[PDB]
């Protein structure tokens, strides 16, 4: 009973977060077995992060110019690489709290929590979706460069999101633990837009049937309509389209209440044909959109 | 601004599981002793009406299974405190953190470990409500999950876990086995007061709105204290306290509005209504003023 914003706890990260600093730039390193990861940014004095060449920055570096700082143990570096936009920092000590663990590009609409750090020092958890067009709304400060974002998959630790950068808008990016990014950026300090965003369809479906689930259902309607018609007033009103494999998925929140997923489509239509007229779904007055169908499953099976 | 949890880390490895018979839940293991609700004592038959001390008589050290993970952990003493059983085990917990229990008081927030057969789960930040409820997320399993606050390197336990009432919400004790609230453990139907809206944290809210830019509500004129309580009553707002009024004072200052001009600015929101938003267009109550200012400031 109940509905909550969910993280996984965070403790199999915690125990990999370290800080990296090169020169008076310092940021979130991640420590897994021998290696740290971090963004290559680090390696920018302040003249170079408006337009680094970063091949030159690195083969002007040596290893004694990495200090990489696990709570106050020091970590000795004697090697390194770059890899996209991530640096590979060769430790002489392997991370003896390494969880198992797998690294994964994550999909438009899919949710993960993100462990928010600072000095290398974990400072807070919570859950968050990688928008449509590829930014996350998160929650970050100066000095959070290298937070990760995760999820648990019963023992193993999916990495999926290294943080960089905070765009005009207040939105973030960053990329994956391979060090390509997520959406058209690019890791300077230049001011930066990302394309328009849509609303995450399916998610708002699955969190309609979390509100049915906890009693809230003054939406429902009797009416059902097809797929095809549901998808025309979708795109209209700049929501993402439904497909089959995203009626599939719903399948386990349909057969829980019994409300098959084009009777919510129709009640989904109406609320962004009228709204919510001052009513509230959950305690929300916005559609929320930032829960998956499996997010809702753990939480409401 | 997110609800945003403590990392839960020096939570997780205190987790175990507690079994008497077939009835399970989850307990917190710090340094030799293993706390729980003592509701792990009672039968199916004994759960609607238990006699906690006759049932605790005819227990014995031999009856409690404790687990960490796959381990037990041998019970060599017991007692009951309250609505908590303490087990004491043979081995103290080497992972036990800083630590200190407290009682917090309504509006104050904390993060959820929520646990399920000793095992964490998910992480989630929620308030203490006026009526000594929180409204959490918790399934069956769930009973014995803790909630705590982290102050610099020390864990402060606040909450455990205890039952679901009728309307969905959540009730339990602080550490030392006192509930939160009218209520009693067992398996009845109890329910909580009505709720009201924690006055000190819309204020924070409006404090963080102002920080932001955002200041269209800021009004001309100022109030009492006793005036804006006495109005406060009569739209199901909480009062504010002394105390309130205290921690309020850093936002204030930073903005360099004065808590009794803020709480004219609401009173006028209260009578009037809005017509825009701040920040959306319901007021926020479950973010304190330590919280505002952690995540606008660090
Ligand atoms: C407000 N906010 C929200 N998220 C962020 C993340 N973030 C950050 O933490 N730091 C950045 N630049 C740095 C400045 C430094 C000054 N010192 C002494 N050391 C520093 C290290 C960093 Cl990383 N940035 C900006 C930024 C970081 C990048 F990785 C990048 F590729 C481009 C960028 F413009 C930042 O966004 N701040
Ligand atoms: C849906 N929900 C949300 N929160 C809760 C919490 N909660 C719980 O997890 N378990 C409970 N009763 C038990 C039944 C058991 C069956 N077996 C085999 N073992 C069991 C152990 C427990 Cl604790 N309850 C009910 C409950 C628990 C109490 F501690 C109490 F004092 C009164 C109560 F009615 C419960 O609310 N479920």
């Amino acid at each position: 009973s109940g509905f909550r914003k969910m993280a996984f706890p965070s403790g199999k990260v915690e125990g990999c977060m370290v800080q990296v600093t090169c020169g008076t730039t310092t940021l979130n390193g991640l420590w897994l077995d021998d290696v740290v990861y971090c963004p290559r940014h680090v390696i920018c004095t302040s003249e170079d992060m408006l337009n680094p060449n970063y091949e030159d920055l690195l083969i002007r570096k040596s290893n004694h110019n990495f200090l990489v700082q696990a709570g106050n143990v020091q970590l000795r570096v004697i090697g390194h690489s770059m890899q996209n936009c991530v640096l590979k920092l060769k430790v002489d000590t392997a991370n003896p709290k390494t969880p198992k663990y797998k690294f994964v590009r994550i999909q438009p609409g899919q949710t993960f929590s993100v462990l928010a750090c600072y000095n290398g020092s974990p400072s807070g958890v919570y859950q968050c979706a990688m928008r449509p067009n590829f930014t996350i709304k998160g929650s970050f400060l100066n000095g959070s460069c290298g937070s990760v974002g995760f999820n648990i998959d019963y023992d193993c630790v999916s990495f999926c999101y290294m943080h960089h950068m905070v765009l005009p808008t207040g939105v973030h990016a960053g990329t994956d633990l391979e060090g390509n990014f997520y959406g058209p950026f690019v890791d300077r300090q230049t001011a930066q837009a990302a394309g328009t965003d849509t609303t995450i369809t399916v998610n708002v479906l699955a969190w309609l049937y979390a509100a049915v689930i906890n009693g809230d259902r003054w939406f429902l309607n009797r009416f059902t309509t097809t797929l095809n018609d549901f998808n025309l007033v979708a795109m209209k009103y700049n929501y993402e389209p439904l497909t089959q494999d995203h009626v599939d998925i719903l399948g386990p929140l349909s057969a829980q209440t019994g409300i098959a997923v084009l009777d919510m489509c129709a009640s989904l239509k109406e609320l962004l044909q009228n709204g919510m007229n001052g009513r509230t779904i959950l305690g929300s007055a916005l559609l929320e959109d930032e829960f998956t169908p499996f997010d809702v499953v753990r939480q409401c099976s």
